[PDB]
């Protein structure tokens, strides 16, 4: 039987509420051991080792825990005996952790993130099936070299493309610019596409000696916008700013002016969008070259932040960072 | 023939680029008169009066223009001769303008917002058809008392529900929590649903004597989040803050602490979500009553901002504002 | 406590498989009584009476069972003590039964259909939450006069608009031409829109004296299509044919010829589409008036069949049936 | 400049209506030469040769034309000078043609299918931009070995996954089980994923010596279904039947009995679904091995028909055909 390690971080999958029919609960309340005992059929599939990396709601995730988790995954997958890793994780920021790992894990062995939109104490809790299916994906031969994936609601999503697109639904995960790469239905795994953007072994990023990640803020654009948040981010030592712009990455004028100043001072300014999907494109209404900005293209603000944080471990050059957004 | 007024504000619909096959352009470059001449068939449908309210990209919209526009629409619709108003507008913040008008226009006569994702100079420009269809919706008997609507890509969307969900696509408008209320296909108008949330005549808000709207900022949540933007918004005189939270409206703990302080100081803190769709609910992981926050429920951050701005014209009470978010 | 009757028909909600982690199962295997005992919290909400109408997979539904079910619902809702009815039903044809009831139930009291995409024996079975939520929708004051609704996956869908759009997903139900009318999240019910198309009390149809429904066949269009299936449907006594056409209701020429003959012989031919969404429109590429056909507009083939079956209980006139498709 | 051949077959892209503001038109009314002259900017990109293969609405497509087209594409791509082929085609059955070519074209050079939902005579006609973008995709270096693609509405869809999902919308194309593999925005081409199912050079099918394809019918399932259409298809010499079943490929019992007889007589019976998306799976409610049926898995009925037609050129064995549906 293949050997897999499950790394637990917390989340609603390890969550608990007082009533099976009320929505109120606490995430990251249940230990890995207790979680794995709820789904005994996984032991028929693999030899499982569990480990507790953290016990938090993913809304409390930090770069420190990301670094810890990436180093540990890399350690585990370097072992001959370990065929894959599964990470149990809150859904709120699962897309950030997955995207981070997709660019920092140096292996072609599967890494699967899995969560739940309902706590295990809930009626019709989704976690048990999601976990069963994640183990099936982790051990499947076709899961090699697919990059880091999210397995939720019978779907396999590529880390670069995945996002949580709804606040409460069990089907909240989507890949709005592509779609899922595969399915897993009562454990039966099928892939239909793969990412052609570089990941994992092909990624230039390496965090093995990094203790702290660069600071990157995200700003939310709107009419009658301001300059005070740009200024506050600068004052707090931001090395990069993601601007979640109106439509195709458009800023309000006051804000644009403040961002132009930030970019002159050596803070990388990257244009994304608040809309939800599509590319924040070059050569539309904003002259990025003149203003000193990067266009994030087909990402979203929160994943663009992760990519910019990694870019900043190597460079702050505008062109070099544009190339990184145009590659990964 | 019915008489309709077209109020122009600018946008890509009145936009212009150097090449029909390149994506670069300037919004709000074409006058209303020139715009109406591109689509002569509208004169077969109605007697059209055009009026220039502004000439800007909608990313430059301000409350001052919203107020000017709302007062002018109310004036026009009070006239016996005027059957409807159409507003030509940039797509980037069309949803904010429409939502604002939906709560401030005191008439049951149709108000239709229309724009274009491609400028009129482009190959396969969408503006002409969108405008033709908007005039048909404006004059349709079933359009009465539907509230303010957006007409884009052969669809009719309710202002409360509509959002721009894609950066570039002609089909970027959606109503992710409901769906379109009707269709318009080569001028043929059909409605299938209507909003059951109060709007227009049934709205408690009145801006007739308002010259400036309260300041409301929006913050974008993520892992390793900060308190400095909350603090900067407070220091700039924010009367309300929309927090675009992780998943179902969840803040990072440092940020939560700063928001709790903001709310004690008398600044209304309203929880929305960065995810895109769904309700930011009460009684999930965040104890809104204990912390002093409002849950925005089934809105998004930019529309929640508009509602909170209107609410703040008369109250900063947490419970009264919750009731407003739970009603409109 | 409000009194509600649950009418069980079978389906995967009342289904059973040998293993909680295998996809294989039998629908309609579990009695109503056993089903209701799996979700004891419903008794806190209402006084429940259960009844067994049938015990089948919805793929075995027949017009006979529809008639039985509609007469029984009408009987129950005529009682002063009965506040609503819930029907437990297979998901495969739930949209047909719901649409049928939406046009034959003569009450404004709620009628809620509910099912499950996973049997109750499955890990992470959806039925229990779906049922809990359906009871909440049934007793909610705002559910009056909404027409017949489907409650699945925390969503409330209008019967006219709902369809099963995926083979296996718990979120398989959608309303592709509108969207859901409301939500129900751990029992909390909210409506955002309502249908403006006539239903229930406003429907002209009455099945109280009908023992058998007219025969209507559905044909699937494609390139290199044939005339032999039209001819076979005619020979078997079809009173109507739904043609699920290519794109916007387009037939292949051989088939068109056979359909033209059918329509001359007095068999109503109604044009729908195989695509999934949108209106099958008048005055596009097919000259319906010349050929003797009806355009089904914004329905799908299977719901168009139900509507045509009901239309045929009153008339076979082409114009009158066009008007019915243009109204309901 | 790269040399490309444009093969015209007809469709709404080569369509014409009497009015730019009315929906009525005739497809396949405009010659290739006239079509290419509407979009002169394509001559800046490539050296274009046009060729008229047919002049029809795609609803009139036949296997004879498919064969003619496939042989001609293979001929053209065998030429050293020809870098790609673009096929202008009606949208109604573009997905069938693309899928067929995806299994029969023995080259890695790009083949792009393109159409339009509005005729060139219409206001805001989509054809010009779609064609411009198709030429850019055809000449892009990353388009090699992606298989046959559909380019519509700024999107690039894999032939195996694409379908027309709406009757009238310019954005009617989708890939509901995956999503688009790339984008093309004012000619700028980007790929994000690729199919991992075998196509083109890797396909086992060869039609070079085929003059006529096997007959395969499609049936549309519903409640109170019949056996007469199965019987009529058998009597007309069907070699295969696609059954568009209820939910996850479920037949009505009378129909099932007739299909079981068809399969005993040596006619291949393949189970698909009427629902629109998802896999019609093995080992759910239907025992395919016992009954003698194939499960079509993640296709739809019209594409399953194409695959079964190709399969039938060499085998009618149930297990061999299952393996084909489970591979391609
Ligand atoms: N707040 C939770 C939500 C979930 O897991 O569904 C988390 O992200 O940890
Ligand atoms: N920036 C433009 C975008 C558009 O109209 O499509 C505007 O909103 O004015
Ligand atoms: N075949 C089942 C499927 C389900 O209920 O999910 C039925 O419709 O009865
Ligand atoms: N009936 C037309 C529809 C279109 O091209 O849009 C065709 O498929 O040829």
């Amino acid at each position: 039987k293949p050997q897999v390690t499950i790394l637990a971080t917390g989340g609603t999958i390890a969550g608990s509420g007082e009533s099976s029919v009320k929505s109120s609960y606490s995430a990251g309340a249940v230990t890995v051991d207790k979680l794995l005992a709820a789904v005994p059929a996984i032991n028929d599939l693999a030899t499982i080792k569990g480990e507790q990396i953290s016990s938090i709601g993913s809304q409390e995730m930090t770069g420190k825990v990301w670094l810890k988790l990436a180093k540990r995954v890399n350690e585990l997958l370097a072992q001959k005996e370990t065929e894959a890793v599964i990470i149990t994780h809150g859904t709120d920021t699962m897309e950030e952790t997955a995207f981070f790992l997709n660019l920092t894990v140096k292996s072609q062995k599967p890494v699967v993130l899995v969560g739940a939109m309902r706590p295990g104490s809930s009626m019709s809790a989704d976690g048990p099936m999601n976990l069963y299916n994640a183990v099936n994906v982790a051990i499947n031969k076709a899961s090699t070299n697919k990059g880091v994936v999210i397995v939720m609601n019978d779907e396999i999503h590529a880390a670069r493309e995945a996002t949580k697109l709804n606040t409460t639904a069990v089907n909240a995960f989507a890949s709005p610019n592509t779609g899922k790469i595969g399915t897993v239905y009562y454990g039966k795994v099928e892939y239909f596409t793969q990412s052609v953007r570089p990941h994992t072994l092909a990624s230039e990023f390496d965090i093995s000696k990094i203790e702290e990640l660069p600071r990157v803020d995200i700003l939310y654009a709107h009419p009658d916008d301001t300059d005070v948040l740009v200024n506050a981010a600068l004052q707090a030592g931001a090395k990069g700013i993601i601007h979640a712009g109106m439509g195709n990455g458009n800023p309000f004028p006051l804000t644009q002016n403040a961002l132009e100043k930030a970019a002159k001072s050596g803070v990388v300014v990257a244009r994304s969008s608040r809309v939800g999907s599509g590319s924040t494109t070059q050569e539309a209404e904003v002259d990025d070259k003149k203003l000193g900005f990067v266009a994030t293209e087909s990402l979203n603000p929160q994943k663009a932040r992760v990519l910019l944080m990694l870019a900043l471990t190597k460079t702050s050059d505008r062109e070099a960072i544009q190339k990184i957004f145009s590659t990964y």
